[PDB]
């Protein structure tokens, strides 16, 4: 830690706080995160698992008793890029690619079996030329999503995928098609779609707005260890209701990074070839 220069505390993490700071060897500025051998061994595949639209894991360092992540930086991430375009909204071109960047890190991920598990706009950051990268990748099979951080902070549900929520344990990379997905409907809304606060809230906040699901458009469902054949039957609502003004192309994606049987959700990889990208582009955000 001697080799780094704290220039300024720039948030609270999940499991420690993050920090600007200089590496005195290389010159470089870099977010450095303070956070078991199991821990260590896959914190350090995660330094090989390199990809543009992924934010750089520059080293792993374990020394008495404390563990620090040094990350490439990024200037903003996702949640206060929205916030600060509220008024107007993040325009359509620029929301489509970011989306398409952001499939572009999962299908890569995905492709080495690895899931992120936690994504949310506060772990997407861009940088000023058009670029978003996937931040902390990794980081909750190594250690685990809390109910709250460090902090005492409620960790958010709002992105959490449905058989999460009804306890599969055993989950697959579709848990990230299904959060990108919610990102993708904010984005486009300027609302959170699923703002839950509480399990049973979010689990009905899923159901009042995609039907609550049975054997018919989940196999399987019924028997999962948090679903009680008493949650209150919900008719399914209309897309063009839930993200206007979306375009069909648009409304076509996000379903299918909606659908509520894991296995019938989009792969990340066949997203990227949905029709919604034909046109895409990458703009220079307004910043």
């Amino acid at each position: 830690m001697e080799n780094f220069q704290k220039v300024e505390k720039i948030g609270e993490g999940t499991y420690g706080v993050v920090y600007k700071a200089r590496n005195k060897l290389t010159g470089e500025v870099v977010a450095l995160k303070k956070i078991p051998s199991t821990a260590i061994r896959e914190i350090s595949l995660l330094k090989e698992l390199n990809h543009p639209n992924i934010v750089k894991l520059l080293d792993v360092i374990h020394t008495e008793n404390k563990l620090y992540l040094v990350f490439e930086f990024l200037h903003q991430d996702l949640k206060k890029f929205m916030d600060a375009s509220a008024l107007t909204g993040i325009p359509l071109p620029l929301i489509k690619s970011y989306l398409f960047q952001l499939l572009q890190g999962l299908a890569f991920c995905h492709s080495h079996r690895v899931l992120h598990r936690d994504l949310k706009p506060q772990n997407l950051l861009i940088n000023t030329e058009g670029a978003i990268k996937l931040a902390d990748f990794g980081l909750a099979r190594a250690f685990g999503v809390p109910v709250r951080t460090y902090t005492h902070e409620v960790v958010t549900l709002w992105y959490r995928a449905p058989e999460i929520l009804l306890g599969c344990k055993y989950y697959s990379t579709a848990v990230d098609i299904w959060s990108l997905g919610c990102i993708f409907a904010e984005m486009v809304t300027r609302r959170a779609l699923f703002p839950g606060d509480s399990e049973i809230d979010q689990l009905f906040r899923i159901f009042r707005t995609l039907g609550t699901p049975d054997e018919v458009v989940w196999p399987g469902v019924t028997s999962m260890p948090d679903y009680k054949p008493s949650f209150p039957k919900w008719a399914r609502q209309d897309f063009s209701k839930v993200v206007p003004p979306l375009d069909e192309d648009g409304r076509s994606l996000l379903s299918q990074m909606l659908h509520y049987d894991p296995n019938k959700r989009i792969s990340a990889k066949a997203a990227l070839a949905h029709p919604f990208f034909q046109d895409v582009t990458k703009p220079v955000p307004h910043l």
